[PDB]
């Protein structure tokens, strides 16, 4: 059974935030998801700029176009689900009516499919009127309009809904499974989480937050093989690994930084690395470098001149395929789905990582698709500073002033099977 | 800091049954954690029998001596998580006023630890008499008592706390962190989440459940592997791993079971042997065989050989030590982790899995400590039902009627590090 999450909730309440951060978090973890923005749909089908009149419940041209891209909307569910072989669909509108619920809830019944409602209630100051400064900012609907207009007439949409607003009922609602979350995340209410999806969905929303904070990530010091051009392993820092660690610790005061919470793996090069720092670290082996198997502590030399085959293979597909008795970038994608969890629920947070682990983080918080993930540039020596915003996340990657080797190495233009051993290796970086 | 975890509600109202999961759990996944009973220090204290009268709100010598057991049992949360060492205390009692729980509160803030509140609600009335037989039941407190006389008597119980219960409040609590529990957790309200251990608490209890139902476990059948005593590898099954596959499905249909999920690890000898039932299923990696590492496919014979230093220390700590390139039990109940949620989780189960595996499972569900689970009895076309009851989980062994090879090995009474050969093989059962 494909799941339909409806939202539910006036507008500036935070319900397409949500519907984004779900819908990502899904897609990463692989459960084929999409949102389908009805607001979108309205804007891309009229075209044409308009006031909140046409959201009034007496407008007769505006609910006809309102419940037409509704309708649309949940035709292009239906196909996603049904026919694309979808398994989540998200569908981002207000629906804070019973019967627009009801309406929803019998469509997803009749196509087979689990519904579950997440409504966003937002109550605190800091969050409506927050939003709003954000609706007011990047929303189409209000491009080239006055402030204190556009301001306005925004309140009066959200009036257009108050008056008719249903929200999930305790006694009335017994029966819908769903999840109403209240500030942002403070307090929460869940009923009849049905299935196993329903309940890591929950589990996910409830971890959530938008507290200003900061995600610092950097891989270990340079270490013995990242001088010698060698993968995996567990060696120490370099000299000039060390002396990193001591630039790290600097930047970290300079940052002044409330309650920051440092990890590192298990493996001593990210320990060592932490050791320079004053804060007392936590380290966990689900943070450890992606496994090569066979071609572990190997050269890409070596691995070409013994594995061949597999070092084609891993260039043609580098986020599927796996050494022997190793991991693959999926792989480690799922190994790391409880530290994206514990990430999201932290505030301000260092994690002392390796490159393959960092590229993996780097892709859930910037949204980089599975594809382009096993190939980000994560520097030695480097830290990438990442604060989450509305819809996206910005990136500040800030070089600590420490030379380092380069074991970044891009896909070659052949990947083929019976390519030759110069080509194959063409792109590794100079070593040793 | 060491989190307090404080339950609230009335009698009958499953606080201790969540008490004792909650508990086992914590512990299971190596998280020091105690609960402490109230109603155990008053019984241990007083000794005679006590009726409603004793609990009245005015009551002078009962009010003291309930006073004396609250604070005894404090003073013995602050010895645990202060001087023992232990990480979460479960302070179980009715704590149904304001006033209490911000007594209970500040002793938690004075001592440096983090308050979590735990209320379970229960206003259908099937419900409270179908827990009161349990209470006059196994309760020390109604033994020998007439059952009207009993069942009478406890209802005045629950009344001399009704009276006076004050509930989380959503605003007067609004700065507590706390989580309650409605229709036997059908519904549920969480409020500020402080940390990732609360977090991990709440997970658990919103996918606990009492609903009846059984939980099968048994391994594949008799491998290639099993004949000549070979551990780890990813064996087919014998011809008699097979035979046995064909009584397993029959003894699931005798069985009668409503909707009944199969699950199996990756392996083929788990697949192969759920082939054989009338039922689909799913197979999951999670669920594979503990990895022996460099001992993958060995005898004992030849792991004493070729690495001596490990079998003795494994045979040492069998939960603490691994092989190289392996697991450690330990190792294996932390992977087990998402498997014992769903299966908490769920309903009627059966699951096909390993040896190890299979011990992590038994140990969580009948509460075996870490040192025994490594060496609990799991035989080959053997069939452990489990019945989760109050406080407990009755377990049924049914031996599907196919011989199998013994893969059971006893802790050899010689584990001394440079042992004799022959003493470290001496309770290796007979192969080949
Ligand atoms: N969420 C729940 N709601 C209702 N009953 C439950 C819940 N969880 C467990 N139970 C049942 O409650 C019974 C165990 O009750 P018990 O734990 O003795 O209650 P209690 O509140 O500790 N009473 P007391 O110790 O007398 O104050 C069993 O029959 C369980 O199946
Ligand atoms: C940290 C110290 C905690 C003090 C616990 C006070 C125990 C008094 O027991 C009280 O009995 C009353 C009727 O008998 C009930 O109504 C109250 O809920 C209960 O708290
Ligand atoms: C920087 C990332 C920090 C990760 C914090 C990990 C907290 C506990 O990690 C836990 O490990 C268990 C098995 O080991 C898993 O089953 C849990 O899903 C995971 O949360
Ligand atoms: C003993 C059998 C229990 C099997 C447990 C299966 C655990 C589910 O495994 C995976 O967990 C991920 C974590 O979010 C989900 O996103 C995936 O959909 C799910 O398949
Ligand atoms: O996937 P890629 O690009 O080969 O990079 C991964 C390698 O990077 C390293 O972190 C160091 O170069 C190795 O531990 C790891 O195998
Ligand atoms: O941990 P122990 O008791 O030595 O035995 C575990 C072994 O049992 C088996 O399940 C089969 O003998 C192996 O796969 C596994 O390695
Ligand atoms: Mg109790």
């Amino acid at each position: 059974c494909p799941t339909l999450i409806v939202m539910v909730g006036l507008p500036a309440r935070g319900k397409t935030y949500i519907s984004k951060k779900l819908t990502r978090y899904l897609n990463f973890i692989g459960v084929p998801t999409r949102e389908f923005n009805v607001g979108q749909y309205r804007r891309d089908m009229v075209k044409t700029y308009k006031s909140f009149e046409f959201f009034l419940p007496d407008n007769e041209e505006g609910l006809k176009i309102r419940k037409q891209c509704a309708l649309a909307a949940l035709n292009d569910v239906r196909k996603f689900l049904s026919e694309e072989g979808g398994h989540v669909a998200v569908f981002d509108a207000t629906n804070t009516t019973r019967e627009r619920r009801a309406m929803i809830f019998n469509f997803g019944e009749q196509n087979g499919y689990k519904t579950f409602f997440v409504e966003s209630i937002c109550v605190d100051p800091e969050v409506i009127a927050a939003n709003i400064v954000q609706v007011k900012l990047g929303s189409p609907d209000y491009v080239n309009r006055d402030s204190d207009e556009a301001t306005e007439d925004f309140m009066r949409r959200i009036e257009c809904y108050e008056n008719s607003y249903e929200s999930l009922d305790e006694e009335q609602d017994r029966d819908l499974s769903y999840i109403k979350i209240m500030d942002v995340g403070q307090s929460y209410v869940v009923n009849r989480v049905a299935d196993h999806i329903q309940s890591r969905i929950v589990y996910y929303l409830m971890n959530i937050h938008v507290t200003p904070r900061s995600i610092y990530l950097c891989r270990a010091g340079e270490s013995e093989l990242n001088l010698k051009g060698r993968i995996g392993g567990d060696p120490g820092l370099s000299p000039r690994g060390r002396e990193f660690s001591k630039h790290l610790a600097q930047f970290i005061s300079d940052q002044n930084i409330k309650d920051l919470k440092v990890f590192t793996s298990q493996m001593k090069r990210t320990i060592q690395t932490a050791e320079a720092l004053s804060v007392p670290y936590e380290q966990f082996k689900v943070l450890n470098e992606i496994d090569a198997g066979v071609c572990e502590e190997m050269t890409y030399e070596e691995i070409q001149d013994h594995y061949p085959l597999e070092f084609a293979l891993r260039d043609q597909d580098k986020y599927r395929y796996r050494y022997p008795k190793g991991e693959s970038y999926e792989d480690l994608v799922q190994r790391l789905e409880p530290v994206i969890m514990e990430l999201e629920r932290q505030e301000n947070v260092l994690v002392i990582c390796h490159q393959a682990v960092m590229r993996c983080l780097l892709a859930y918080f910037l949204d980089k698709a599975a594809e382009e993930l096993p190939y980000l540039k994560c520097p030695l020596h480097t830290v990438l500073k990442l604060t989450p915003v509305a819809y996206g996340c910005k990136v500040e990657s800030i070089f600590l002033n420490v030379a380092a080797v380069n074991t970044h190495r891009d896909r070659p233009q052949n990947v083929d099977i019976s390519r030759p051993s110069e080509e194959a290796l063409v792109t590794v970086p100079a070593h040793q």
